[PDB]
């Protein structure tokens, strides 16, 4: 089996991405964040407390024939960026662009933090990273794509994100006319859940390519390129009056400026992202001061190759049994 799904960014920013994804019987199509850097597959519901729900689409279990309470289970989830989500568990069947898996699980909020609330178009998250991370207790569950696996034409799936555009999700084929040139794979690390992986070093502009490896991770759900605070340093000295701002969070830089691109090594082959990309724009309505897309990982603990970088490639998640990542250039 296959599927094939369209992700649509939800503002003009590229903030993330929204995927629609059938869940019960008959389907209810909630529009779900597919997450590579993380394991659960959660909703907004009829059990998430209702001052928390605003505008989102809810799962209703009690409308699904196929649902089934996953009794004792809970979850209980918080993100890098400290937001948080929590609730109880049903079984149901869940179908991503044609691709249906029975029996999957399906976290129903009862609580979710204000980021969540505050975003009408996320109706949930669909994680697609390792197993392991899944937060279901007492009894962890499988991903999505862990479910689908055994039945897939090719134990893989592949995002092809957009810049200011809809993009795709397949699962079980590499799509050979989404990207130019070949596949470059690179070995993973499933030690900490995550699609791990080493770059094998960056470039400023048009500037010289510096080898260096950087441990980071593949990661969806997040927006941003975080990296080593010597390389974001690298990067922004290269942006007449851009500076770190503590009041603001990190790397802020002059709107009127055209930004220098980035490139990221993958095995000796070499991705480019636009200096468009790392622009996301006014720290406030009307401001002069624009947020960068590169900022450091310092305060992090891990580098995360988020969507600023993801959007650049076509990106094999290759989960056989020993996985791998693929980058390709498109």
């Amino acid at each position: 089996s296959t599927g094939s799904a369209t992700t649509t960014p939800i503002d003009s920013l590229d903030d993330a991405y929204i995927t629609p994804v059938q869940i019960g019987t008959p389907a209810q199509t909630l529009n779900l964040d597919f997450d590579t850097g993380s394991s659960d597959l959660w909703v907004f519901s009829s059990e998430t407390t209702a001052s928390e729900v605003d505008g989102q689409t809810i799962y209703t279990p009690s409308k699904s024939t196929t649902a089934k309470l996953l009794s004792g289970a809970t979850w209980s989830i918080s993100y890098g960026d400290g937001s948080s989500s929590s609730g109880d568990v049903y079984t149901d069947t869940v179908s991503v662009g044609g691709l249906t898996v029975t029996g999957q699980a399906v976290e129903s909020a009862k609580k979710v933090s204000s980021s969540f609330t505050e975003d009408s178009t996320i109706d949930g998250l669909l994680g697609l990273a390792f197993s392991t991370l899944n937060t279901v207790s007492p009894t962890q569950q499988k991903t999505f794509f862990d479910n689908a696996k055994a039945s897939l034409d090719s134990p893989v799936f592949t995002a092809d994100l957009g810049y200011h555009a809809p993009g795709t999700y397949n699962f079980g084929f590499i799509d050979t006319t989404a990207y130019t040139g070949s596949i470059t794979y690179t070995a993973v690390s499933t030690k900490q859940g995550f699609w791990e992986w080493t770059s094998t070093g960056y470039a400023v502009g048009s500037g010289t390519f510096k080898s260096t490896s950087i441990d980071g991770i593949a990661d969806t759900g997040t927006t941003l390129l975080y990296l080593p605070a010597t390389v974001v340093s690298a990067y922004w000295a290269q942006v007449s009056g851009a500076k770190s701002s503590s009041s603001v969070g990190g790397y802020v830089f002059p709107c009127s400026a055209t930004l220098p691109s980035f490139t990221f090594g993958v095995g000796s082959a070499r991705i480019v992202i636009p200096g468009d990309y790392i622009d996301f724009g006014p720290i406030s309505t009307g401001s002069s001061s624009c947020f960068g897309g590169i900022q450091s990982s310092a305060g992090i603990g891990i580098n995360i190759f988020g969507d600023v970088a993801l959007k650049a490639a076509f990106v094999v998640f290759n989960g056989a049994t020993t996985p791998t990542l693929g980058f390709a250039s498109k």
